[PDB]
């Protein structure tokens, strides 16, 4: 119930050194890491690498985003903009593919990115009756009492549900669909052509707090998947112990609150147990950005669910500063 074969420890030590090096290789100055044209379906899908791309929100970065997400280096919410999440997702893809994990969006990197892709980055999608029906909720108040009386903390609007469905940021979805009302069945929109299907080889999971990223490795020490992550809380470091994944609970209910050996002096604990407060950690999702720890791990709702399908109860999880 608290075991840890040396192999495990070793396997984790091995992995965390790949990561510590990976971070040493990142280029903080890469244009793809800093925050600051045709946004059609054809323009998006035929975006082209070119010199001096720079920072900002460009069709080229949005094509990269989809392509990363499909190569298991998830960039998070698709944005088309440069920024930190973008940097670490290219870095992850370079590492998994034998190119220097710098995070810079080189041509060499880009060319490889497109080569793992047979499919177009974006596709045409038809808003349906199921989409318009929800169930929805008119608001999610922030007070827990108010939230508590609802039937469910549903999605609040149609474009919210569809953005989480195609891993795209909501404003970005609207930007690239400027005539969409999201109130008509049969409406046609442009969406990410995303399917991140992870391997069944998930062996160990590292939450790397410095990089703000969750990394997945297999038994051959190859890093096979990555996600942006907000790990624990600021102002307290992350747990130094090692944990195993016990269960996947989907659509959970939240809870808020403000052998057997006899006793004696020769028991394995002796005759007294001063009990310390227990902590309870999970890898979980996030709600709408407007809404909102030490050792909780926060991903986007769709990344945690992609993880939730493939991970087997048993894999070992560690933190790394």
């Amino acid at each position: 119930q608290t075991q840890i074969t040396a192999q495990e420890q070793n396997d984790l030590n091995r992995a965390s050194t790949t990561l510590q090096n990976l971070q040493k290789a990142e280029d903080p100055n890469a244009d793809s890491g800093i925050a600051a044209v045709s946004w059609t379906l054809d323009g998006l899908n035929n975006a082209e690498w070119y010199e001096n791309i720079g920072k900002g929100q460009l069709p080229v970065y949005a094509r990269a985003h989809v392509m990363l997400n499909n190569a298991h280096a998830s960039p998070g919410a698709i944005d088309g903009m440069s920024g930190k999440n973008t940097l670490k997702a290219i870095a992850s893809f370079q590492q998994m593919n034998g190119l220097s994990p710098t995070g810079e969006l080189t041509k060499e990197t880009w060319d490889a990115l497109v080569a793992k892709q047979n499919k177009p980055a974006f596709i045409e999608y038809t808003i349906t009756d199921a989409d318009l029906k929800g169930p929805y909720a008119q608001s999610i108040p922030s007070d827990y009492a108010l939230q508590a009386k609802m039937k469910g903390l549903y999605y609040t609007r149609v474009s919210e549900m569809l953005g989480e469905k195609f891993h795209i940021d909501e404003a970005f979805l609207k930007k690239i669909n400027p005539t969409a009302t999201f109130k008509k069945v049969g409406e046609k929109i442009i969406v990410p052509n995303v399917r991140n299907d992870l391997p069944e080889d998930i062996h160990l999971i590292i939450a790397h707090k410095g990089a703000k990223q969750l990394y997945l490795f297999n038994s051959r020490n190859q890093m096979i998947a990555s996600f942006p992550a907000t790990i624990g809380s600021t102002d307290t470091p992350s747990p130094t112990g090692t944990y195993k994944v016990v269960g996947v609970a989907r659509n959970p209910w939240y809870s808020y609150s403000p052998l057997s050996l006899p006793p004696g002096p020769n028991a394995p604990v002796g005759n007294i147990w001063i009990g310390l407060s227990k902590k309870s950690f999970g890898i979980h999702g996030t709600p709408n950005p407007s809404l909102i720890s030490h050792g909780c791990i926060r991903l986007t709702n769709w990344d945690a669910n992609d993880l939730g399908n493939k991970v087997r109860s048993g894999v070992t999880v560690k933190f790394l500063e």
